[PDB]
């Protein structure tokens, strides 16, 4: 009741004739919250964070995206912002729909289902070709590992060290960064994905980390095999549809990503000094290094 009584006060405060009759946490991530507002605006809110401009361009993408795409699928579109280091608030309308699960592909037909891949690789087939905020995933990485070298490398365990040792030269080998960059939603699970009464894409969400980057980024969450996704056969199928992809490069990049998380996480644990997300990322290393 604290966290919504600041935040009502906050977008009162900033959006000088809003007036929040009724507002509710709807959602978050581990560094952001966001709310729903008069069962009709979503405002997304962030306090001191890593990426200091990162509402700046997540709104510059919205912008774009809402005037050049041509497309019947909803993305928020942007009418209340506050960006500051301390505070960022993005204000749009809420998108309306069912956000798409495992649980609820199983219950479609064959037919909802292939409707519903035709629909993502229309939207991502659209987004990627774009005349196009760039993000370089193999730098990005080997300035994280500069980073652990600088930090708490040292003090790893010779297991630990040799799982983020043996990711590095296989960075290194890899060819799956020298293919087409276009712009990517670039966190595409589905649990942004939001499907309308006919069990149709009808929205996505979170645009947060979107920029120019691998074409093949777009379909990581797609091609992945866990209890959030709905698996790689999904991924397969759409990434058929979508057409002119290397699907095994594809695959590749999705297994490079999938290898590098704990890692991601201990990174995270650093910059922002959680020390449970190190003390995660870790224990993520030995499990993933005696499975067999
Ligand atoms: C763009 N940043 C993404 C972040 O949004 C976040 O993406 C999540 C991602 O973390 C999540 O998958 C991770 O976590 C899954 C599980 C532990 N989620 C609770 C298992 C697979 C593992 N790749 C996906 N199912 C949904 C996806 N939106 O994690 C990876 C990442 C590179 O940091
Ligand atoms: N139905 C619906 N839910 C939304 C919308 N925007 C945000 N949400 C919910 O709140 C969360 C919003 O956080 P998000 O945009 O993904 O930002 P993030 O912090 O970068 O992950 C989502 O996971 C949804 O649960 C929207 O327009 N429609
Ligand atoms: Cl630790
Ligand atoms: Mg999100």
């Amino acid at each position: 009741a604290t966290n919504v009584k600041a935040m009502k006060y906050l977008i009162e405060h900033y959006f000088d004739n809003f007036k929040v009759d009724s507002i509710e946490i709807i959602g978050s991530g581990y560094d952001s919250v966001a709310y729903l507002v008069n069962n009709e605006y979503i405002f997304k809110t962030k306090f001191s964070t890593n990426k200091k401009k990162g509402y700046a361009k997540e709104k510059a993408i919205y912008n774009f995206l809402n005037t050049n795409l041509e497309t019947n699928v909803k993305i928020p579109n942007i009418e209340y912002s506050y960006i500051s280091d301390e505070l960022s608030i993005l204000g749009y309308k809420e998108i309306k729909g069912t956000f798409l699960t495992p649980e609820i592909y199983s219950t479609m037909s064959e037919e909802e289902q292939n409707l519903l891949k035709r629909d993502i690789a229309s939207f991502l087939r659209q987004m990627h070709g774009l005349d196009y905020c760039t993000i370089d995933n193999k730098q990005n990485v080997l300035e994280e590992y500069i980073l652990l070298r600088e930090t708490i490398y040292n003090d790893l365990t010779d297991i630990e060290k040799d799982y983020i040792e043996s990711f590095m030269e296989r960075l290194n080998a890899t060819t799956v960064f020298e293919g087409k960059k276009c712009l990517c939603h670039n966190d595409f699970s589905c649990n942004h994905l939001l499907l309308d009464g006919n069990n149709r894409l009808t929205g996505i969400i979170d645009f947060g980390d979107s920029g120019i980057i691998d074409e093949y980024c777009d379909f990581i969450y797609l091609l992945e095999d866990s209890e959030e996704e709905i698996g790689t056969n999904f991924g397969e199928d759409i990434l058929r549809m979508y057409g002119n992809i290397d699907i095994e490069k594809a695959k590749e990049y999705q297994d490079i990503v999938e290898e590098y998380y704990p890692i991601e996480t201990i990174v995270y644990g650093i910059k922002n000094i959680k020390q449970e997300f190190i003390e995660n990322g870790r224990k993520e290393i030995y499990k993933r290094t005696y499975k067999d």
